[PDB]
DNA sequence: CGGCAT
DNA sequence: CGTAT
DNA sequence: GCCG
């Protein structure tokens, strides 16, 4: 075989794909790679999981394997034992053990990454009780984390990223007349659950948003909707006290604002995806010598910032074929 | 051999 | 160290 | 783990 560029940003990848029982045992493995510290491992299996995605067809024989990007001995004895047994001995090891089933469990707590929850199982700690009991092992991230795992565990919907969309939005504008809130994150590409909402906050006239992050936060925090928040800043991981009906849930919430100079570059990285953004990076920079962020797109040679108006633009200034957000799904 | 996003 | 995609 |  199949056509398959080698950076995941050079070809679209669909939220609905092919293959998902393969690629979510080369994600096992690319997770436990990363509680191993191994980020190299973890990008090849990210990235070998990721090609199965594109893919037009489910594969069904070895043979579809010839030639793509990033399968090499590993990734493909991995896919010939699903296909000629249904099961990958070495994913059933992994995904049975304590030590994965315990780093899993431990970082997927808000304020916890892969060293500190190693750290904590060297220490013999393997349940959220084991933590509690010893609160002065957290910083107040792990705490409000910890505090609120159950909700935090509960996939976001549509109906809740609705619902607060409207909060942001009343709170934005109420903080600086004119200022706009955009949906980004995976409920931009489609995705119909996630962990999180992700907005991005900007006004047409560049300056104005200057300062506006703490105004917002201070009026929902003051209409009671702030469970926890980090505290001059332009990035907000917010805990939300979300009303429903006769009660509440809370819900991680992501602010960001830019000025609108920088509001393209800001889309485009806080749509997503994780790997998308980090393939589309070293694109830019492998390939066209080029600095990504979500800032901008900087020349070190020339010393000057790419002025974009569009995300169309930025892909077309990389030499890329444009994908809307729900291509981006890699 | 070292990079692997910023 | 943690967090955002 | 894969590749530039
Ligand atoms: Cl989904
Ligand atoms: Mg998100
Ligand atoms: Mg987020
Ligand atoms: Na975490």
């Amino acid at each position: 075989p199949a056509w398959m560029p080698a950076y995941a940003c050079q070809r679209p990848t669909p939220l609905t794909h092919h293959n998902t029982g393969l690629s979510e045992a080369l994600e096992i493995l690319a997770e436990a790679a990363g509680f191993e510290g191994s980020e190299g491992r973890l990008l090849t299996f990210c990235r070998a999981a990721s090609v199965l995605k594109a893919l037009p067809s489910p594969v069904t024989t070895l043979s579809q394997l010839q030639g793509l990007p990033h399968f090499g001995e590993h990734s493909s004895r991995v896919v010939q034992e699903l296909l000629e047994h249904g099961v990958c001995e070495e994913v059933e090891r992994v995904r049975r053990s304590e030590r994965y089933q315990t780093m899993k469990l431990f970082t997927q707590i808000f304020g916890v990454g892969v060293k500190t929850a190693d750290r904590w199982y060297r220490e013999g700690l393997r349940t959220l009780d084991d933590l509690r009991e010893q609160p002065q092992k957290l910083t107040q991230q792990q705490k409000a984390g910890l505090q609120h795992h159950q909700d935090l565990s509960t996939p976001v919907l549509r109906s809740d990223v609705d619902a607060l969309q409207q909060v942001v939005e009343e709170a934005v504008g109420q903080a600086l007349p004119g200022a706009t809130v955009t949906l980004t994150g995976g409920f931009r590409r489609g995705k119909l659950q996630g962990h999180d909402v992700d907005f991005l906050i900007t006004h047409p006239k560049e300056g104005q948003e200057a300062g506006l992050l703490p105004r917002v936060m201070c009026r929902l925090q003051d209409q009671g909707l702030i469970l926890y928040h980090q505290h001059a800043f332009e990035r907000s991981f917010c805990i939300f006290r979300l009303p429903q009906p006769g009660s509440w849930k809370a819900v991680r919430v992501d602010l960001v604002v830019a000025p609108v100079s920088q509001f393209p570059f800001a889309l485009l990285g806080w749509t997503g995806s994780k790997l998308f953004q980090r393939e589309l990076r070293r694109f830019s920079r492998k390939e066209k010598g080029l600095w990504l962020n979500s800032h901008g797109l900087f020349d070190p040679e020339q010393k000057t910032f790419f002025q974009a108006a569009s995300e169309e633009d930025i892909f077309r200034h990389l030499g890329l074929e444009y994908l809307p957000p729900e291509q981006r799904n890699a």
